[PDB]
């Protein structure tokens, strides 16, 4: 105590928080140390809850519901004078329960970026691209290179045609109905897979890849947020920031997220993360000073919103914006990432076909929960699997082959498996940047008593857990 810890990704302006940081220590005496772990939105639950963490997190509002719900977050209690400085949009993104949990940030949004130099003209189509592409093939060059390792970047195709994450209906989410194994989903990503097959993009593009690939002008368009700009400027690549192409005449529908700023539960410094925030962080020359380093996008705070609006770059922002939808914040968030994530990727891979890895992303993001320890895996599976009321049987359960032999706990709601890495991994490989361990979790109830008809209650999901290579 007597100090301010904060968290915050590393694709973010981190060098010019430090900055707000040190007019914090300069003005109070009190030391700001800015950390950008990786995979800290999973770290974070994991030592809040030990009563360790950062005193401040910054992420995406969308996992700051599962916080919240874990008790990790302190109440925030700004004054009717404070939130009327910021957009009420940006306030309800961060509002769980009919509480708020967060200080809203800046709405980032992905857009399409094009070197013009190269392309004059960025299509309007995805549909366009395939033959764009050969053109580009001709002369060394080639069309579109992204992050394909993160359903944040794919998922505003596969939900164009009409693809979602949970139905909101009567007020809330219905956490059972997922809309990733409709037929809105399976076009999007068919179209994706295509893309690979035809070897327009590669299924190992990642973000550095697409990040380079643009910068050094080797390709003609890439998709991203805000804050990759700031690369971009310095890489001096006449480029452009436009509307997402449209996918079967329908435009592609980002995720809306807004950057958020919470407060550790267990954090003794709660009164001066408040003054941080509120009194340094989201004012003009705080958000000025991180928005250099990278930008932001569209800024909570009124004020310096309407003096970034100019800017055709947030311009279309907003507009991509506009044509997506905010995540919900809700816990089964994390599910849905996990499920679809695991989806684009083993069928990228053609190690599934589409119809099988969006049916299985159904399940998992529904009644799965999937946990990676440092040698120890952790499944939590929804007793209620279907959603009928009939409560699966733990020994209908299987995880992995007949050498995984994991130690099963069964509640009323759940049976969770806690598996050895080393035991029960049917698959590994090596990515550029990963190790993946991989397996299966079977429900096999037969051999069943009645004659199995219709529906088919024999469900196969994957498992699988990504550890960085140091
Ligand atoms: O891809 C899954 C991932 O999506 C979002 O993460 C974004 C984040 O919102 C952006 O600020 C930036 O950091 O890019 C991320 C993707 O690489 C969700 O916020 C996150 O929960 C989810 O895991």
């Amino acid at each position: 105590e007597g100090k301010l810890v904060i968290w915050i990704n590393g694709d973010k302006g981190y060098n010019g928080l430090a900055e707000v940081g040190k007019k914090f220590e300069k003005d109070t005496g009190i030391k700001v140390t800015v950390e950008h772990p990786d995979k800290l939105e999973e770290k974070f639950p994991q030592v809040a809850a030990t009563g360790d963490g950062p005193d401040i997190i910054f992420w995406a509002h969308d996992r700051f519901g599962g916080y919240a719900q874990s008790g990790l977050l302190a109440e925030i209690t700004p004054d009717k004078a404070f939130q009327d400085k910021l957009y009420p949009f940006t306030w309800d993104a961060v509002r769980y329960n009919g509480k708020l949990i967060a200080y809203p940030i800046a709405v980032e949004a992905l857009s399409l970026i094009y070197n013009k130099d190269l392309l004059p003209n960025p299509p309007k189509t995805w549909e366009e691209i395939p033959a764009l592409d050969k053109e580009l093939k001709a002369k060394g060059k080639s069309a579109l290179m992204f992050n394909l390792q993160e359903p944040y970047f794919t998922w505003p195709l596969i939900a164009a045609d009409g693809g979602y994450a949970f139905k909101y209906e009567n007020g809330k989410y219905d956490i059972k109905d997922v809309g990733v194994d409709n037929a809105g989903a399976k076009a999007g990503l068919t179209f994706l897979v295509d893309l690979i097959k035809n070897k327009h993009m590669n299924a190992d593009t990642d973000y550095s890849i697409a990040e380079a690939a643009f910068n050094k002008g080797e390709t003609a368009m890439t998709i991203n947020g805000p804050w990759a700009w700031s690369n971009i400027d310095t890489s001096k690549v006449n480029y452009g920031v436009t509307v997402l192409p449209t996918f079967k005449g329908q435009p592609s529908k980002p995720f809306v997220g807004v950057l958020s700023a919470g407060i550790n539960a267990a954090s003794p410094n709660k009164e001066l993360a408040k003054e941080f925030l509120e009194n340094y962080l989201l004012t003009d020359e705080g958000l000025e000073a991180v928005n250099k380093d990278k930008p932001l996008g569209a800024v909570a705070l009124k004020s310096y919103e309407e003096e970034l609006a100019k800017d055709p770059r947030i311009a279309a922002t907003m507009e991509n914006a506009q044509k997506g939808e905010i995540m919900p914040n809700i816990p089964q968030m994390s599910a849905f990432w996990y499920a679809v994530r695991t989806a684009v990727i083993n069928a990228a891979s053609g190690r599934q076909t589409v119809d099988a890895a969006l049916a299985a992303a159904q399940t998992n993001a529904a009644a799965v929960k999937v946990e990676c320890l440092e040698a120890e895996l952790v499944v939590t599976v929804s007793r209620d699997l279907f959603g009928t009321g009939k409560l699966v049987q733990p020994g209908d359960l299987t995880l992995g082959s007949e050498g995984c032999q994991p130690r099963v706990s069964v509640d009323t709601d759940v049976v969770r498996f806690n598996a050895q890495l080393h035991e029960c991994s049917s698959r590994v490989q090596m990515t550029k940047d990963a190790l993946v361990y991989s397996t299966f979790l079977l429900h096999d109830p037969r051999p069943v008593s009645g004659l199995s008809i219709l529906r088919t209650n024999r469900v196969e999901v994957p498992i699988e857990c990504r550890y960085p290579r140091l």
